[PDB]
């Protein structure tokens, strides 16, 4: 049974530790939605985990849904990225880019009038999040069967330019109710072509895009992100278990770099079903704490664990966890504002 704090190799990329930072927009891109001297800092700080997964970032205009998050798809935006990866890199981390589209999580207000697109024209529920004064979201507009190439070939620019950026590799972003997750779940998918009906046309999408992913990197460093509760931006599916099953045993076959799930241990929790059919580096994500994460590492549950939360507050989280220190509190109010407080100024114990 491994320690948290041995080394784990995901494709043939070897981390110093499985404890690994979780993907967290943090909105500090600004206006021009390029990555800075700022967000380099802030990620180089957090380079003692085994691996960072970077905050979601959008693979085109249309893929785009809060203000201030980084993009992909420009020059500007890779040079950007470069300043990132160059300072994580000096400090002796990997990092991987989180490549995202919103789809119907999203607003008019981000697409210059345009409506958010969707596999169906559905909503879904409550409120845009951050966006003042707080407003439903609108109906989106059904992608048509023509438009779902350029989806990819989006996704495959993303995948490009990450790679023209210096990342280590590519997580593609299955989760959270965005646009792939939008696809895979029959709660947001009514379609009735091949991108929709059947489990095998619902996730036929996401399979597409890893599989533009793997043609850029290869599968070694290409991950994948999914969180199977559907417990965010009115996901649900009649069947989570044959659904995200299916998926895993794709990405499997295909030996992708990792599988990572957003879902908190507890009785209704599908991972270690996903974990036997997937195969491979199952990363485990979502209220855990080192004693939980180091049981399940443990039980044979997980090859490695992702904190999110604790990394926000604890830019040398590993070392803490080493040495059994008090940590950091993150505070909720700076999660999503400008600037250095709240996100380069949690102290390192030093
Ligand atoms: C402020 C904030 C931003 C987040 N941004 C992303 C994101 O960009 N992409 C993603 O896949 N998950 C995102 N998440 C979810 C985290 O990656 C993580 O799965 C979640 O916080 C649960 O892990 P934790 O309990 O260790 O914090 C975000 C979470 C928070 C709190």
């Amino acid at each position: 049974m491994p320690s948290l704090f041995d080394p784990l190799t995901i494709g043939d990329l070897t981390l110093a530790n499985r404890i690994i930072m979780a993907p967290l927009t943090r909105a500090r891109a600004g206006d021009t939605r390029t990555p800075n001297a700022l967000m380099a800092r802030y990620y180089a700080e957090r380079a003692s985990a085994g691996l960072i997964i970077s905050e979601a970032t959008s693979v085109t205009p249309q893929g785009v849904g809060y203000a201030s998050t980084p993009g992909i798809w420009s020059p500007e935006q890779v040079d950007g990225w470069r300043l990132v990866t160059d300072a994580v890199h000096a400090a002796g981390g990997r990092i991987f880019l989180q490549l995202w589209h919103v789809g119907r999580v999203s607003d008019p207000v981000f697409l210059d009038g345009a409506l958010p697109v969707a596999p169906s024209a559905i909503a879904p529920g409550g409120h845009v999040s951050l966006v003042r004064p707080q407003r439903p979201y609108v109906t989106p507009r059904a992608l048509e069967l023509d438009e779902i190439p350029g989806v990819v070939a989006a996704f495959r620019r993303g995948a490009e330019n990450a790679r023209a950026a210096g990342f280590d590799g590519v997580e593609v972003h299955g989760a959270n109710g965005y646009l792939l997750d939008q696809f895979l779940q029959d709660s947001a998918n009514r379609r009735t072509d091949a991108y929709g009906g059947s489990i095998e046309n619902r996730a036929r999408l996401l399979l597409e895009v890893v599989d533009a992913a793997i043609d850029v990197w290869s599968a070694a460093r290409v991950g994948v992100h999914l969180a199977p509760r559907g417990d965010a931006h009115t996901m649900g599916d009649s069947d989570p278990a044959a659904t995200f099953g299916h998926v895993a045993r794709e990405l499997g076959r295909r030996r992708i770099a990792f599988l990572f799930a957003r879902e908190s241990f507890g009785g209704d929790a599908i991972g270690q079903q996903l974990k036997a059919a997937f195969g491979g580096p199952f990363i485990v994500n979502e209220n855990f704490t080192l004693d939980s994460a180091q049981a399940a590492l443990d039980a044979g549950q997980a090859d490695a664990v992702a904190w999110g939360k604790l990394f926000i507050a604890n830019p040398d989280l590993p070392r803490r966890f080493k040495l059994n220190a008090p940590l950091n509190e993150p505070n909720a109010a700076t999660f999503y504002a400008q600037g250095e407080v709240g996100y380069t100024d949690y102290p390192a114990l030093e």
